[PDB]
This record gives C-alpha cells, sequence and structure tokens, in this order.
C-alpha cells in the first residue's frame, strides 16, 4: 500500500520510520538515510577523478503511484519544489481509474561502426549483409556469459551515407541484447571485436565504434486515464480543463518552444528517479530528446487525447537506456537500497516505473498551467 | 594558477587543504566538504517535499581550465569516471595555444502567452504590436526592481499557428532581460500580469503563461584551437588524429544515432557543474538539445574543423540558461561555495564557463573514439 496519508505534515525522521515499517527495511538500511555519510570517501574517490568530498541533494520518496496493479514507493532525488507533490498527487488521481498501465520492448541497443575510405559504399554494404550470420556469431563469442544469461547480439542493419563532408561512409548496428545493464561496455565492447571482420570484408577503414544513446529499439510505455469528475476545481468544470490540457498539448505538438518546456516538465520526474538508482542521467535525456524530433520536428513525448467516454488519456513512450548491474548503481549504497524501495527485478521493470512519473508529471504540469494558475 | 600536478595522486583530504590554501579558504569553508552533512535536513526538508534523508555525489574539481586569459576551479558533481580526468587533460592542452575564448548574450528569456478562441489570430496580431509600447511598459511596471538592476521587459514578438488540432492560436513573447537569475519565475510573473490586457486587445482565451525552455536569446559560445603535435601519440600522427577527429564530427552533423551520443558526452561535462552550483539541469538539458535540431536535423551541438594553418579549432554555442540568485543556489551551503571556487560575479560569466566544460569534453571524448 502506496497510499501515505498525512506523510507530507510527518516529520523526516517519522517519514523515515514509516517507511522503514512499512517496507520492513533492516536498521543498516534506515541508518543510511537517518544519518548523513551513507557514502564513505573511499568510495567516492573511485567513482570520479578529482575529489575533494560530497554534494548533497534532497532524497524524497513520492506516493500514491500504481504500477499494472502493485503499488510501489518511488524514490526522487532533485533541487526543485512541487516536482514530488505534483507527482504524488497526479498519482493519486490516477489510482481510481486502474492507476498507470505500461509495457516495454526487450532491452535492445545499438552498437555503432563507422566505416570511411569505402569506394564502393553501396556494394560494400551488401558484402556485409551476406555475411552477416558471420559478424553476430563474432560478437557473441566474446561476451559468452551474457548469452547464457539470455542476451548477445540478435541482428545487424547496415546504413550508408554518400553525401558527407568528408566522402561517403558506411555505418553498421550491431543490435545487442544487453540485459538489465545499460548496455554502454557489453556494446561498445562487441564493436571492437567485430571491427577487424568489418574492415576486411568491406575494404576501408574503422572509425567510431561506440553505442547510440538513441535507443529506438528499448522503449518504456506508460498510459491513464483522468476523469472530468477528478479534474473538478471550484470555478471550472472537470470538462473545461480537460478542454484547457489539451490545448496544451496541441500548442506543445506544434510550437518548439513550448515542447521544449513541455518536455522538460516531463524529465523533472524521470530524472529524479534516475538519479536515485546511480544511473546516467544524460543518456537518457539525450535519448528522451533525440526521440522527440525522429520525425523532422521537435515535438512531444506524450500524448493527451479525449476518449468517446469524454476520459482524458494521456500516454507517453521514450527511451529508458537503464540499468541494475550499472556502474554506479552497485556501489552506492543509497542507490542499491532505492532499488530495494522499487522492488524491481529487472531493468525493464525499473523503465515501465520511470515512464510512469514521468507521464504524471507532464499531467501535473500541465493541470496547473491549464488551470488559470497566476 | 589553475595547473595542479599530482593533483589526481593526493588524497582528498590534502587535496580539499590543497584547494584550501589555493583560493585562501577559511575553515567554515573547508569544512563543509571535509565533513558530510554540509545540508542540514531542516533546509532539506524545504526545498523538496517528502524528504527522508539525503543522497551524495562525489564533488570534484577540474584542473587546467583557462578561460579568456584567467585560470578557474571548475567543480563538478557526476557520478561516471572519466568525465573529470578528461576535461582536466583537454583544458591542459587548450592552454598552450590560449586556452578557451568565450563570449556571450545578454541574459534574454522567453515568456510565452497562448491566446486561443479568436476567429482573426492574423488581424489580431496587428493589434498586440500596434499597442505593443503598452503592453510593455505594463510588464516592466510589475519587477520595478528587476529594472533598477538594468533587465526588464524589452521587445515583444507574437507569433500565429492557424493548422491546429485545437484551433487557430496565437502566442506572443515577452523578451524578458531576466538578470543574474535563470527567469522562470521573474518570467512567468511578467506573462501573468500582461495577460489581462492581451485578452483584451485580441479578444480570445489565454491559456498558457509560461517561460520558454529554450532560450534561443541567451546563448553562451567557446572556442579552442589544438595543434598536431598536441595530439601525437605513439602509433598515431598528429595530422591522422585529427582527420580521425573531422571524421566524428562529420559522422554526427549527418547521424542522429551518433549525433544523440555526440551531445551526450558534451552534457557530461557541463551538467556536474550545473549540479555544482545548485543550478536546474532538466532545464539546461532541454534547452541544449532543443537547440540541436533547430534547423529540422538533430545534429550536433559543436563544430570541429582544421584551419589553414592545419590546426582543428572547435566550437559551442548553446543555450546556457543559468542563475546565481536562483532558488536552491542560495540556500545549499555547497553550492554557495561553488561559486566562491569559480569566482564568476555574473550569470553569464558562469554560463561562458559551462560551455567551456562541454567543448573540453567533447574533444575529450571524440580524441579517445578516434584513437
Ligand atoms: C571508446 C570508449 C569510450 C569513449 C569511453 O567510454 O570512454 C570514456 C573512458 C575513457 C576512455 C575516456 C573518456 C573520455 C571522455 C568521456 C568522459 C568518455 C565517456 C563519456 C561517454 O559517456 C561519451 C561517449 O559515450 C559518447 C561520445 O560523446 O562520443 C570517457
Amino acid at each position: 500500500d502506496s497510499r501515505l496519508p498525512a506523510f507530507r505534515n510527518l516529520s523526516p525522521a517519522a517519514r523515515l520510520d514509516h517507511i522503514g515499517q512499512l517496507l520492513g527495511l533492516s536498521h543498516d538500511d534506515v541508518s543510511l538515510l537517518a544519518n548523513a555519510g551513507a557514502l564513505p570517501m573511499d568510495i567516492a574517490n573511485g567513482m570520479i577523478e578529482n575529489v575533494i568530498g560530497t554534494f548533497e541533494l534532497p532524497y524524497a520518496v513520492a506516493s500514491n503511484f500504481q504500477i499494472n496493479g502493485r503499488d510501489v514507493l518511488v524514490p526522487l532525488v532533485v533541487e526543485e519544489p512541487s516536482i514530488v507533490a505534483a507527482a504524488s498527487y497526479m498519482a493519486k488521481l490516477a489510482r481510481a481509474n486502474g492507476g498507470f498501465t505500461t509495457s516495454s520492448s526487450a532491452p535492445l541497443m545499438h552498437a555503432q561502426v563507422q566505416i570511411v575510405g569505402i569506394q564502393d559504399p553501396l556494394n560494400a554494404r551488401l558484402s556485409l549483409l551476406r555475411r552477416k550470420d558471420e559478424i553476430i556469431e563474432l560478437a557473441n563469442r566474446k561476451d559468452q556469459l551474457l548469452n547464457s544469461l539470455g542476451g548477445g547480439c540478435r541482428d545487424i542493419e547496415v546504413h550508408t551515407f554518400a553525401d558527407t563532408p568528408r566522402g561517403p561512409m558506411l555505418v553498421a548496428h550491431l543490435i545487442v541484447d544487453v540485459r538489465d545493464a545499460m548496455g554502454a561496455n557489453t556494446v561498445n565492447t562487441m564493436a571492437e571485436a567485430v571491427a577487424p571482420l568489418m574492415e576486411a570484408i568491406t575494404g576501408g577503414q574503422v572509425r567510431l565504434r561506440i553505442l547510440s544513446n538513441l535507443a529506438d529499439l528499448r522503449l518504456a510505455r506508460a498510459q491513464v486515464r483522468i476523469t472530468p469528475q477528478q479534474l473538478e476545481t471550484a470555478e471550472f468544470s472537470g470538462e473545461a480543463v480537460i478542454e484547457g490540457i489539451l490545448d496544451a498539448y496541441a500548442f506543445a505538438a506544434v510550437d518548439p518552444y513550448r515542447a521544449a518546456t513541455h518536455n522538460k516538465g516531463i524529465m523533472n520526474g524521470i530524472d529524479p528517479l534516475i538519479v536515485a538508482t546511480g544511473n546516467d542521467w544524460r543518456a537518457v535525456e539525450a535519448g528522451a530528446h533525440a526521440y522527440a524530433c525522429r520525425s523532422g520536428h521537435y515535438g512531444s513525448l506524450t500524448t493527451w487525447e479525449k476518449d468517446n467516454n469524454g476520459h482524458l488519456v494521456g500516454t507517453l513512450e521514450m527511451p529508458m537506456p537503464v540499468g541494475l548491474v550499472g556502474g554506479a548503481t552497485k556501489t552506492h549504497p543509497l542507490a542499491q537500497l532505492s532499488l530495494r524501495i522499487l522492488g524491481v527485478k529487472t531493468a525493464q521493470a525499473l523503465a515501465e516505473i520511470a515512464v510512469a512519473v514521468g507521464l504524471a508529471q507532464n499531467l501535473g504540469a500541465m493541470r496547473a498551467l491549464a488551470t488559470e494558475g497566476i
């Protein structure tokens, strides 16, 4: 049960105590939050290079979230007010109608291998595709463990660019199935091993061998339904507010100046969760915003409509390159704890929670804005 | 002097002591880093809503950075390794050729005032532009203090969209000159005050009154020059590395899949600094990335070229909606300290440092990739 009545009135120590009893945490865990210094300097000096101390940010916990029926507590680390309050309130509303409904695709990541110096990029492309099974097998031969976990390279796609400032180039894509890992190193490794062969097949120089942060093959999705009776303020009817939100949505879907702000609101709830779990927040931002203008125009990541029942329905589909076996998510005592609070077992389970927070957050911001909030 | 030889080998305590002696910090300041709990729970419980403690991240300091002749220590808060080492190393190289050269525009921010319900958006638009001085004066009448500091509303631009899923709409833009502030609240306020009059002039419903995070009027710029003799590794000649970097740049300039990654590398150095100074990192990311595809194609934020002298030149121009009088930058003991280490006096001075870090960072990653 994620509903915490009068939680925003309890003192921090009482809130911790509560979450402690609720989740049945050990004292060793509660101590990590009740006492500054959870991250020892000896560990902190190992993550970054010229460490001189530590920087603190508030570690909150949103309430009311319900994902696919199960309740869950969402830990968020951020410095801006109203985010947790709005995420939580909006989550409260979604409850009556079934909470958030999520889904996701297999944890697929791209690995790009740039190849220059080819006089025949187009022919060369077909040479790679015919000896495709060969390359794939050479890639999986390296990361054997991964294959046992149920991951590994699954397919290859080659794209050519014949109109580049530095001549034509060929770009092969390794579509690797990482696993509960963000996939930066697993993918970058396969790209390095496969390189020698591709260079032999095509006859050109391999330049970059790196992953693409535009994980359009690793998407997380979320949905909500909000009844007009739920949004009814004092001077505004339930339906009049919905029309307001749709107006705001349409506005973002056509003007990039608003879209940027619209999408920032979304990340307002996603990033904090990512930082809380010790995940790279830059990778999610880059993938989120790069996906927004996939159709040649920077637009809305979410979508808001009114269904047959005159109910507000909203969606959010975006890349979620997140992980549980990552670098920092493992060494930071508090990050390990966040995952314990979340109760998530797969990276994708965590991704589904991240897009729900953001969807709730976008709705919260839009409601405030559409409610003539002066 | 920002050069710190053998800094990466010193213990944290000795690094802090050193930085302490260097900048001449008081013990009250050094204690904030040498001891956990700099941020008291009573303060931490006022920033956010359901606090239950604090989360810590490493607070490092990049070295060698030189901005317009003056040296500066850059504090960075992040969890990913090599960022600080790369930024520092790339800054070291930039030193020989003059360091980084920066500039910026006045701190201008947008305020959008969406208006719907008009049958004549196009005619309505001209009605606002004629009574434009009127609207601007009403806006500055609200924030008088700001006007005394040398900021305030400066102009107004109206844009129309007649092909929207929800009918035509008009969007007036307040081009406010915020000051040393991010401007979220200063702008949002003016937009609310001007709203009533616009609704009277045009005759439609005012919907959103909010700022735009795509601060394309508030740009920070940075430049570098890198000599082939400086990049010469063991098996790779200097010029062979440059060509490799240009190949990497071209690749990002044409393929969005690489561009996203290219730009992530950039924010890898900019965000840590932003978090360090207690600034909104989401706002900078949204503005950074949305600017990347201003020309209908998501591309590189930075540019890399080879000049007449066969030298590598790189640039970075992007929006930097940062502040010094913001909300958290004022209440967090360590954020206030970061600004003291930086030594910056204006928000734009800080913005010029952020783009230099990002530029250096992009170069560091690319050199690694092309090597
Ligand atoms: C080929 C290895 C890649 C470059 C890698 O992980 O290298 C590491 C370790 C070290 C070799 C040197 C490094 C130097 C600079 C960066 C801080 C980089 C990592 C940042 C990474 O997130 C950006 C890239 O993913 C995208 C891109 O922008 O190209 C780091």
